[PDB]
């Protein structure tokens, strides 16, 4: 199945921010409406932040994250989780090897702001 | 029921992130075996990371999250995921007023790491 | 924080499950816009169905569970989890007593159906 | 990644249910600790509740759900969600065909009963 894509409550601030786990550098694309929105990359073997931003959702309020590591895309899983009605994680796993720790790039997003 | 309360797997790091979004300053205490290992503060409406590192879990794995502005302690909500039957996420949010956002102060607790 | 309470999509089918483990006979009542929309009755200590049934979400899209024993009402935990960006499922476990299992009777909702 | 594995508390009952929602025949097989412990099939649009069971999960808890229809392994997506830090749920969606509405056969596995 599709993993790594949202669909968020049209023109919505959220915030993203990626954590990296591996030996390899990790480039971390956020796409909003199909095109890229904001890129991050690092590298860390010890849950470094390797970004943050906060984007809009947009008029179709479709989010998706990508993961890449020595020129290969990772294979990714995600799941979205509500608490109390109100507060939203749209969260994504990814692996760039053969261990499947699937914490290479960890990317978590989370609505509402402010 | 209790929330903010998590269960590790013993002798395990883990990262803990903070973002805050209120006008009140938050301030969050992350409690390993019921002693505070990392303590975070700061005001921001737009999703700024207070802190984030990372903790071993300790021989007991009890991890705690508690959230309070200047005292006064703010409701919790949490949940803990696994994705793939290894990524695990423990998620937290909490309400400093009566809007109930539940954004006020945001955690995210992720293992394993390295 | 409130639990139980989730906002479907609107005019749109769900399934609503319940299973019981107590000696209490649980009474699960299920409202669609504030409105009764669906009541079952049940004791089991071995996960019994006590109900099922489809119903939909109406304009409004609000659906809460409330669960209650001999009138008493039972304290709540609830999450919403979406996999694939597709499938929903609206979670709730409930307590009547003081060993915190809160599987006294569990609810599960679903959609979308068909 | 590998979907519809999971780790359970060894030795442990646990609930597994299956619902159907297409024009195909479902069968879901369970395995605990990978041989066949139940199976379930039927055919609904409307979300009926094909099978329920009482499983122990062994001395290892792994437990692994299959989803097929005329023979053919549906595609899955699984995550576990757990509740005040002691009441969880597996989670399994399938899909038989191009719609990408994963809920042709959806299973739920809850834990602990009584
Ligand atoms: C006088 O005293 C003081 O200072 C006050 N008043 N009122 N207040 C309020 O509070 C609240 C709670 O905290 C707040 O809210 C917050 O923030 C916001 C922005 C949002 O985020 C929400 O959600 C949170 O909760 C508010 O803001 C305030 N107001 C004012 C006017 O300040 C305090
Ligand atoms: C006379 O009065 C009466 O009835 C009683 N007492 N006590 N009790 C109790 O309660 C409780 C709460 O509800 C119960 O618990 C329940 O169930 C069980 C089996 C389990 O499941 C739990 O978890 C729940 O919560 C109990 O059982 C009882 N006990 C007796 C002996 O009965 C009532
Ligand atoms: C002749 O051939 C046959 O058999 C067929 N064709 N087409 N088909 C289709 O398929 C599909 C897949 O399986 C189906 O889908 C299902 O169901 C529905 C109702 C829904 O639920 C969905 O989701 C699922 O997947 C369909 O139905 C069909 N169509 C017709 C018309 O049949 C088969
Ligand atoms: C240090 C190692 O680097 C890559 O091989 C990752 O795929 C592993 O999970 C581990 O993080
Ligand atoms: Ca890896
Ligand atoms: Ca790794
Ligand atoms: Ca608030
Ligand atoms: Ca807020
Ligand atoms: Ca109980
Ligand atoms: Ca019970
Ligand atoms: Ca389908
Ligand atoms: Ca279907």
């Amino acid at each position: 199945a599709t993993q790594g894509v949202f669909t968020l409550p049209a023109n919505t601030r959220f915030g993203v921010t990626a954590f990296a786990n591996s030996s390899g550098t990790q480039t971390v694309n956020v796409l909003v409406n199909n095109e890229t929105a904001a890129t991050f990359s690092g590298q860390s073997t010890n849950n470094a932040v390797i970004g943050t931003q906060v984007l809009n959702s947009g008029s179709s309020g479709k989010v998706q994250v990508q993961v890449s590591v020595n020129g290969r895309p990772s294979d990714l899983v995600s799941a979205q989780v509500i608490l109390t009605n109100e507060l939203n994680f749209a969260l994504v796993g990814s692996e760039d090897g053969t261990d499947n720790d699937y914490n290479d790039a960890v990317v978590v997003i989370n609505w509402p702001l402010g």
